[PDB]
């Protein structure tokens, strides 16, 4: 009768309110994934409690055991009925799980500290004054992985071996970093983080550049499930109101500090 | 055994090729969605025959007789396997055939002959100098009759009385008109169309300000459709390769003449 919703800490998607230890339940929680599922809930006429994933992962399949982790292999596993949650709709998960269209559009994108000199991937790709990484794991790691692109496999095989490590376990870490690093450290993340970092104080980073890709965000799934169609309906119901743009005007912009 | 296609002729997606009286089938047309739809093909592994749909429309529902017409109908019939064309992932839409996720991402956005005192939608909104209008029937003029936003409903109660007729009958016409009336009329129209033609000589029109929403093209099948599911992969797969963004940067950009 009440959904399990997963989902996962991520500003501002899912934030812990003020009082929060004062709180129960959903009530613990705000921000634009908040919003969000309490609008598509309302749609599909369900009540919900979000639970936060335990392992504090997205969803991977592991190449040894083969058990997918995060919130898709909460959905894979049968432990939640939807995850609502900056999810980026990959290949590898469209596979084991239903994404619906996609709630917010975006690409991985570059992240440096205000002034240093750097306009595109490109001028990272031809130097190591400036070293520059992406999230641990991720799709981003993902897609600089698998690329054929001579531009994007010189940049994975410099990160590859860059010593010591390019890479960080979380948003957080990997801004503190830039921010810390007097220009010599960019960050590769995804174009919607960017841009709420950007509008938040002490307001020293920038996006630069263009996307790298195109991609989404949808709200997942489990295959066969009979909330899939309803869900699905939901957001793009959602997107033709404008509830998805007022959203993320919220969230990104009227609270922006820069 | 080999699949009908449905699609339209539309400038980059779908045209005749110079010498189409010379040559058969497939081989009369070219573009992005030409292009996209033999990608497609090679990865699910099919046979396939591009039909230009007869009735040269996208895909309404007749308030009173209930029949689907266009690319839409032709697949709730099933006289078509496959729509492949600028087809806008709508609610309506999506509530009678399956669309793959977006192969291409966009929004409705402003079209202005250059030297025109516009920059937004708003001051558009606020004056009458300047005419404007959308296309007859599509994707943009629902997006205004539904809007609840206060500029919105501005904008669609002045092109609803507008005379003479704001609207026109297709792409061409409407870029036609702005190219003609010096400066007095403006053009709203998919963000895809407008960037495309912006490439195009005489090269004396622009887009202007930021896209009005933001939704996305998908490929589109029957409902219960066996080739549902492996074109969505297909769709991720020529996304996650960079194939959409060679084949938009090739028909679009490569030989852009301005
Ligand atoms: C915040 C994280 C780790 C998530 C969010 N979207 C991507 C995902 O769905 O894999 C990840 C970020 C990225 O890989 O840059
Ligand atoms: C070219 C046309 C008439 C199509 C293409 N995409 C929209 C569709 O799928 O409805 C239409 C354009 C628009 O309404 O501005
Ligand atoms: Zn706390
Ligand atoms: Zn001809």
């Amino acid at each position: 009768r009440t959904i399990v919703v997963t989902t996962i800490l991520e500003s501002p998607y899912v934030m812990y309110k003020k009082n929060h230890e004062q709180l129960e339940g959903n009530e613990r929680y705000e921000g634009y994934c908040v919003d969000l599922a309490y609008e598509i809930a309302k749609h599909v006429r369900i009540k919900y409690k979000l639970s936060i994933v335990g392992d504090g992962k997205y969803g991977a399949r592991d190449p040894e055991t083969k058990i997918w982790n995060g919130m898709v292999g909460e959905l894979v596993y049968g432990r939640a009925d939807i995850a609502v949650a900056p999810l980026t709709i990959t290949l590898v998960r469209e596979e084991v799980i239903d994404f619906s269209k996609p709630f917010m559009s975006l690409g991985i994108s570059i992240m440096i500290k205000k002034g240093t000199p750097i306009e595109s991937a490109e001028d990272l790709a031809k130097q190591t004054e400036i070293a520059y990484g992406t999230l641990d794991s991720g799709s981003t790691k993902e897609f600089f992985r698998r690329s054929k692109i001579a531009v994007y496999e010189k940049m994975w095989s410099y990160m590859k071996s860059a010593e010591p490590s390019v890479f960080t376990k979380t948003t957080a870490d990997g801004v503190a970093r830039v921010r810390k690093s007097k220009g010599k450290f960019a960050f590769l993340l995804e174009s919607t983080m960017n841009e709420y970092i950007e509008q938040r104080k002490p307001c020293d980073t920038m996006k630069v550049g263009g996307n790298l890709d195109s991609k989404g965000y949808g709200v997942a799934t489990p295959k066969g499930s009979a909330l899939g169609t309803p869900v699905n309906l939901a957001v793009l119901k959602l997107s033709e109101q404008g509830i998805l743009d007022k959203l993320k005007n919220k969230w990104w912009y009227d609270k922006g500090e820069c």
